[PDB]
């Protein structure tokens, strides 16, 4: 049938994992793509620009990005772990999605939070740096200087 015995291929999603958690890499975004039963790597890139051609219909997809965020009076990093679901893929294939982000957080477990995204318009990162910094934390207070 269907029993729980998924995996995750640890060494190939490492690969990429290993650039991106880097902040010097010019890979600034990975993707996570599925096979057999196990999360693969799949594309990567340095501008979000072709992130969001690369946002298809029904397919599912996941995405590993590192995202610069926390201010302090040093610089911090933070990596965000994506999923694309279209509004057009059903349920069944979501319920994969609902039992797969642990598989993917196994590898991404070197991230902040995470992101679900269905529509074009809410894939657009400016609006997501404000929810990022929300999703984050704030302060405002600037005294005792």
């Amino acid at each position: 049938g269907i029993r729980m015995a998924t995996k995750i291929d640890k060494e190939a999603c490492r690969a990429a994992y290993n650039l991106v958690r880097d902040d010097g890499s010019a890979v600034i975004w990975v993707t996570f793509k599925y096979d057999g039963s196990t999360i693969v790597p799949g594309e990567q890139g340095a501008e979000y620009q072709h992130f969001i051609q690369q946002c298809t219909d029904d397919v599912r997809l996941f995405a590993f990005v590192r995202f610069t965020t926390g201010d302090a009076m040093s610089k911090r990093s933070k990596f965000a772990l994506i999923t694309w679901i279209g509004e057009n893929v059903s349920g069944l294939q979501r319920a994969k999605t609902g039992t797969d982000k642990t598989l993917v957080k196994e590898v991404v477990q070197n991230f902040a939070k995470e992101f679900v995204i269905s529509d074009r318009k809410e894939l657009e990162e400016d609006f997501i740096k404000s929810e990022l910094k929300k999703a984050g934390g704030a302060n405002y207070d600037a005294q005792t200087e």
